[PDB]
């Protein structure tokens, strides 16, 4: 029985969904971690069957979601919750949404898991360029998009089985400059990739757990659409579809099937790596046009 | 009907064999390309059942070998083979072993294939360090170990279906220095890796075909043993098992399962990449003890 917790899903148009979809093809139980502010709305859409078609698997089956829990990557433990949030309308009717709390919650209800997916990003000033990003906004991007991975590993390793696997999503902006990806997001991804290597060492040596990161190509999702700089995401997609070695549309399931492989034992020898799933765009220097 | 041609197998102790074994789990037909000098010995052992145990695939499956053909990567076409090798004791009783001839041969007997594996390397002066390698020895290593890939692509591309996949094997000595990996082999691996990217562009744009390379960890194979440096290989294996993030023996089938994934459609969005399957050793800078 393989159980996978996916941190970072707010709809069916992101990478988290493509990953859950592909893992279902392999019969793995899925648990969603939903950011509190969109939890109730997500449950409403779910309950009203708005995701039904999106849950049908190729092999003529239904995606099996074990559970859906409110989850906020910016809070490590219960005593980290501040006043302003502890009174927020969207957080009031919710409890146990901190990293340690969800880990205890999952362990208590379903036992130990063996697959972990970090699929979340957030930066307050993603619209501003690096030079004009404030210290507060910069640290916010790193806390939510980078440190969250470290904390997830620290708390979930206690409820994971040996030889389990972890993955996260990153973007090439960390290695090469892409104008438009601001707010410290490029910085956060750079830390994520570096941290993945160091975590691979500690997790590998002490628990025999693997951890890799997938560098994906452009995907018109909510997080992306909110980067605007006809917006940043529309440009990257068009560019990728014109100049990438492989001229085909990049689907969330393309990252999903690769994630599925990295999360399985088929890849027991791969760890601390940044795997590119972008139709090869990253190998290009000079375009044809 | 998936058909894969594996170029570079002289026994069951190499990566070519582990790859063949893993591909058989997915029921893909295997065609072996055997270097002429060792063709007779290999057929002899196979015939006398000296590989029957190695052909056992976990699930009691029996490795499915479609065909076994003599093959020499140093010759592009029939009129490339010199008089000497032509009348050589080991080549006399054989024919159609050049790159162009095996392609036409496979096509004529089985039609188009969709999987190509370049699993060979060779260097006359591997025992010498770069500084002391002659021009002749250097060009020989590149000719046999690097150009062979480009040539294989040129002739096999015509007998491959769209969306097919190609992989080769490389070693980290191309990116970082490992004393002992001489004769221009480090050079050859560097070329192969760069060529993999360039070919991904061409193969991808014109044939919608993918090509990637696997950077494997140390394996005590025949080619590896030739690198007399208690030999280079024993050191590398011992060093990998004591310092890699994942302390475990690296099996040929570990590279095999990754090869299998890259050759299947599950990796449609990956191309031109160098994927490390080395228990994570490449991410380390300073060893522990
Ligand atoms: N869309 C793209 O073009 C690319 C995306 N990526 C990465 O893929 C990952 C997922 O992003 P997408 O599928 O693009 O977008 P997405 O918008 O579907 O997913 C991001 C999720 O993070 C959640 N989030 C924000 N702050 C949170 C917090 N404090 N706690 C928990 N959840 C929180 C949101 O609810 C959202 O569902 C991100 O890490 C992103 O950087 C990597 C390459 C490209
Ligand atoms: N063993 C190791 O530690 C590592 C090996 N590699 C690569 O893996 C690939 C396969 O090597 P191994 O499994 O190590 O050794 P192997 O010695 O079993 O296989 C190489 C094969 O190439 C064939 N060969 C040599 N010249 C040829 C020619 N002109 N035409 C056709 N075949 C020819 C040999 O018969 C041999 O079977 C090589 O490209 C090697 O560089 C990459 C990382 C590590």
């Amino acid at each position: 029985e393989d159980i996978c917790f996916i941190a970072g899903i707010g709809d069916t148009n992101g990478y988290g969904w493509g990953i859950a979809k592909e893992l279902s093809k392999r019969n793995v139980k899925i648990i969603f971690g939903i950011w509190p502010p969109v939890y109730n709305i997500f449950m409403k859409n779910y309950k009203n069957g708005k995701f039904d078609n999106d849950m049908i698997i190729d092999k003529d089956k239904k995606m099996n979601i074990l559970d859906m829990l409110p989850f906020d990557a910016s809070f490590d433990t219960a005593n980290d919750i501040d006043e302003e949030t502890k009174n927020n309308k969207r957080y009031n009717m919710l409890q146990n949404y901190t990293i340690e709390d969800v880990a205890n919650l999952i362990h208590q209800k379903y036992g130990k898991i063996n697959m972990l997916v970090h699929s979340l990003a957030n930066a307050k000033e993603v619209q501003k360029d690096l030079l004009n990003t404030s210290r507060k906004g910069y640290l916010d991007a790193l806390s939510k998009s980078s440190y969250s991975l470290i904390s997830l590993c620290k708390y979930f390793v206690n409820i994971m089985k040996p030889q389990s696997s972890i993955i996260s999503l990153t973007y090439h902006a960390s290695q090469k400059v892409v104008p438009g990806y601001g707010g410290g997001m490029s910085s956060a991804k750079a830390a994520l990739e570096s941290d993945t290597r160091v975590l691979a060492y500690h997790l590998g040596r002490n628990y025999n757990i693997r951890i890799n990161t997938i560098s994906a190509g452009p995907l018109k999702s909510r997080a992306a659409t909110a980067i605007n700089k006809y917006t940043f995401i529309d440009y990257a997609i068009e560019y990728s579809e014109k100049y990438a070695p492989l001229r085909q549309k990049l689907l969330s399931t393309d990252i999903g099937s690769v994630a599925s492989f990295l999360l399985s034992r088929e890849s027991r020898a791969i760890t601390g790596q940044t795997i590119y799933v972008d139709n090869g765009l990253n190998i290009m220097f000079l375009p044809d046009d």
